[PDB]
RNA sequence: CCCCCCCCCCCCCCCCCCCCCCCCCCCCCCCCCCCCCCCCCCCCCCCCCCCCCCCCCCCCCCCCCCCCCC
RNA sequence: CCCCCCCCCCCCCCCCCCCCCCCCCCCCCCCCCCCCCCCCCCCCCCCCCCCCCCCCCCCCCCCCCCCCCC
């Protein structure tokens, strides 16, 4: 029987790469750095005055929100994070201690973290940009309030808000999703835009963008942070902010999955063409691939996975022709950089979608009816 | 076959939210102070003084009628309640102390209690204020009834009471609910607001609102405890008042799930649009999840559960302009400042909605009949 | 029922055109010469005459078909074509006669026919113009053939065939048709316009045109010409030629029929818009009219029968819009100058009439497959 | 419904050719000799003449064969058939008559026709040569047999023979099967070609192509002639040769048809074409009015019914070419000077022609075996 | 990003039952005859036949993926 | 009372055909036998029986219809 004439390439593929015996363990290179609910205090605080410095050095900006994501995450489950992804970590302990230096020739009492990524005059330049910045306009306008301060509780999960977008734009492979990254942290969180001096998105998409090209690991740990963030049962509104940022990650890198859905929906009739029906079998094969992974394909473009690549669709040009020329027709395409390999299919599908909404449907009343 | 290129994508986001492996632990900063049941009758005392003091200072409300819920459920419960929600709680225990003062140039006994949040002088003063407000309405009045006093048994669940209602009108975002929260403090509970010289709705409101937004904690433990309150075997009037309006805030957040179950209910014609027919499998797939989360999920948007911004229906255009088309139409959309995204979807579903009135029903004996 | 809120409009008109009751009889005005089977050797002699002179004078020359065609067919059936068609006619008997006249200073024979509406001083021109060119060319080639004469007996038929494809271009309802009528014959009798000097395809062209629109009962007289010559059982070349350019004026006037059974033919799947459907009730009760009247119906549009209105399908602006759409995109429109109604579902249809070409067929797995 | 969106064209304009109401009447011109059975015996003495004389002139021969044709139907019969072909007819009696004149200062007795087409002289000058080519024969071998005479029953049948192989090639339209109708005359009748001298088959055939351009009419007659002969009950073995030849021709004019059939018999694949499938409606409809007309539609195109146009295919270009290529490769079409107008579709169906030879045939086992 | 409206609940009437009535009652041990069963003939088998025998390595192309908005 | 609007229609391209081909061809009479058919016994019926039998007139009331608008 010619039905038999098949093979399930997806399917035997990821048998094959989830049914190994063997595991590779990476080496990081540079010490870890894991700090326990110990100092999530005091890395809010860094985070805060950060955050209250008007024209600030967002340079360290990165690793300070890496910092506090993996306190808030704390020591044990950074590491054990860490062994899963397959690392080899030097965990380093962080605790607080306190440094006296003279400064305007005047002793000082400054307390810091042993950090052995971040220096201790870093975190004392840090604070002084905050105090003076503080002094400054706390003459500027007489009298503060706990909105206009480092003390509160979620100037560090503002900063993750940042990291948030920046893991949502991670997918496009380089630093081009910077502009929407501005846009949308412009549109949200634009109260806190008001409120904080040093709340400038673009240096701190910036140093995001750096610290999750130097150390890949960081977007594991953000990732998992994320999503265990996610898990809890509630929080202020700024966490809940996060959240909805956080989430509108899921799926990225894999957008023309949805718009294959979308072309399924909305009809298109250029999915009855013959090359699209030659095709349709490893389709259907790619769909259920994705259905059978389940939520945690969402970060797999995000993460590097090795898997991401089973689930594309572009190994199928008409199909995927199809489908970009239905989503150019309905005007949500955008700036979507990807280009069909089907120029025919995509203009019949373009065209088609367009008609969609001048001539609102077609029957197929044609044979028999 | 192309009815099986689809993705449940709700779903597979909460498997993926359920299923983390890893936990984050916040710190609430500040010690959480968990009186247990002994200091319930002082609480309540202190509740009932606040009460009857008229023209009174409701600038600590907020925190007593929070102490108040949480000698109520005790401290092993408090804490519980506070592990499971995710934060790191310094323990405080809260004893009743004698201190002696003299005022008016005399020694005076008073009772009060440790608590680290509200210090001696606050405590001390609401009872100066309530005994000469006391004083001033016995001369004025002649003798006093069990009505007019700190001593009755419900005092502090008038404040809760009104507790409950900002906690209603929470999911706002703001404090544009205040209106809505008075009026229906002054509907309900009348006979209060008669009794209790000092049961202004407003200031008791807004400090409600104000120990909300500084502790998002409170939050989490005041619904867990309005939970327990509402699961017991029975309890006075003013408890089943409260009750009432605690289950108010059910499904706060979440109206455009119970406007679309009524347009479906109204059979509005617009749900055979062809856009709205694209939409209904993830409309569906947000229904059923809605229906297996079951009784937690009326409490999302109040907890800010990061999960509530998987159950919106605003992510489908044209059945949301459907929607509120439907409930503008009937008549009960209100103020609502929710805005379609389909203004024509939703001026058609408005149209047909206010003809479903002096036109009781169309019938579809079209097409055969 | 809804569904018999219906009217046969088309069938209506039929039924009320064809029950009539009275009739009515027109005048032609001048005297009708009906020429009978005696004369029409001597016709055939002034056509092969006409035909052989070069640098002819064709201003006759539709006229003289015109008897030529009336001959063939017989005074009886001329008469009683005549009166059926509607018309008082004064039947005008033709029979040959001798004139002498002295023309070169020479006494001469010439044998002409009484016809009321061609004077003898015609005929003798036209035979003294053949006979000199006859002379010349007999000179600068030597010997003729009966090729090159006018005693051949299909001369009258080369001048119907010009007349049949101007009949095949009257519907137009001008002379837009006249460059057509000239570059098919120029394609077809080639060898004809070899053989003859006179077959000037234009000037008879134009005075078929003429007599045609001065004397509308001749293009009656010559469709029920045609139509008795096509039933023959057999003929000579020119006779097949005859027959198959005027069966090509079948179905004149109503190309739009044809075009929509072939947008049907090619499965548009505008066919399956919304108002293309309201319409299709009443586009199949007009070809379902079409079919009852059958063979009848082809000449309606050249006779300008007044039942020809009720074929016509512009009367369905979406219908019409579609079936030109069809027609332009496969590339068969050429120019007709018809112009569509609905430009929206014009340029939809042409659309996909022309991916019909590049992308074969559209199959419609969709729905169930 | 769009499956009432037709119209059958062939089958009205076959009703309107068939139900006129008026009739033409044609002039022949030159008057025709109508023979009776009397002089069948002297047609037949002349034809055998003709043949036993070597190196003959066969200038006459044509007029001569449709003579005996005529004189074999009867005088009745054949004005007969002159009324219903639509002739007008000046009956010629012939009768035979003696003629005397002195050749080689000889009194000699000729017995000739009134013939107005064939003189005296003619007839004498043939008698003459067969007279002396029969003594020098004579002379050259001793002694005659039946085999070499005039007297043989057969003589007029031989060259009515070459006549049903002119009308076999009559419907190229020119004289262009020549070739072909020498190459069956040696072929068949090659023991005549060695009994007769006479017999030349090139200008035989030349004298009948020449009689049937020039009188169309007799084409009419001949066909008729050949019927009715074919409907006897038996006769000579010549005629028995010349109703095989004649009955040759019977759907000559019509090839695609038959060739039409051979491709739905060999099940070529291009029938399945989607161009194909479209135009099979109006195949079907060609072949069922083909069936309809019966045995009269065999002799359309030799009789150049007006009809015959209706029975074409190439009105069919992709059908037409799928035939044309089914023909070419299964190695019948010859010389056939009919060319595709859809070469891809043409050259399609000449490779799966050719391949349904080296393999055999395909099975359908794709889609379900 | 998400969200945004309104809304305490309840309210009536109401005991139920009520009579009459013990049940049973007759007749009737069961069985009973005749009959042992079996009975013949018959070892089974018998031939021919080892099996195998050809041809044949397989492979060979192209290809990172991604990119929108929220 | 009813009715009340708009709207001529058409418009392109296109003669058709074209090849090859006489048919037939062998063998063959059929039949063949046997056979008359029938054959017996037998009349049928047979009794009893007239049928019917009573009671019974039927009916009984109320009630014109209609009414608008168009």
């Amino acid at each position: 029987a010619l039905s038999k004439v098949k093979l399930n390439d997806t399917l035997n593929k990821d048998q094959l790469l989830s049914s190994s015996k063997y595991t590779i363990q990476r080496s990081t290179g540079d010490s870890i750095d894991t700090p326990n609910y110990d100092v999530q205090k005091h890395i809010n605080k860094l985070c805060g005055m950060l955050l209250i410095t008007e024209d600030a050095n967002h340079k360290f900006t990165g690793l300070i929100g890496m910092l506090y994501a993996m306190s808030r995450l704390g020591r044990e489950d950074t590491i054990k994070i860490l062994r899963d992804a397959g690392y080899h970590v030097k965990a380093n302990g962080v605790d607080v201690t306190t440094h006296r230096q003279d400064i305007n020739g005047k002793e000082m009492k400054f307390e810091v973290l042993t950090l052995a990524s971040l220096t201790t005059e870093i975190q004392i330049n840090i604070e002084i940009e905050s105090r003076k910045s503080y002094k400054k306009m706390l003459k500027e306008m007489g009298e503060v309030a706990p909105e206009y301060r480092h003390d509160s509780p979620d100037c560090g999960m503002i900063i993750l808000c940042i990291a948030a977008l920046v893991i949502t734009k991670l997918a496009a492979g380089d630093r081009s999703g910077l502009t929407a990254v501005i846009r949308r942290a412009n549109n949200v969180l634009k109260n806190e835009m008001k409120r904080y001096k040093g709340l400038l998105p673009k240096d701190i998409a910036n140093s995001f963008y750096e610290v999750f090209e130097k150390h890949p690991h960081f977007i594991d740990v953000f990732v998992h942070f994320g999503i265990a963030q996610s898990s809890t049962r509630g929080g202020s509104r700024v966490e809940g902010i996060f959240a909805g940022l956080f989430m509108n990650a899921y799926g990225a890198g894999q957008v023309m999955l949805r718009w294959g859905v979308l072309a399924k929906s909305v009809k298109n009739i250029m999915l009855g063409h013959a090359s699209v029906q030659a095709e349709m079998e490893q389709v259907v094969e790619v769909y259920e691939y994705a259905q059978k992974l389940g939520g945690e394909a969402g970060f797999y473009h995000i993460l590097n996975n090795p898997k991401a690549s089973l689930l594309s669709l572009t190994q199928f040009p008409h199909f995927s022709s199809v489908v970009l020329g239905n989503a150019a027709g309905l005007g949500i395409m955008g700036e979507y950089r990807g280009t069909p390999r089907n120029q025919d299919l995509y203009d019949a599908a373009k065209a088609y979608a367009e008609q969609l909404k001048e001539n609102g449907v077609i029957n197929y009343s044609v044979l028999d009816l």
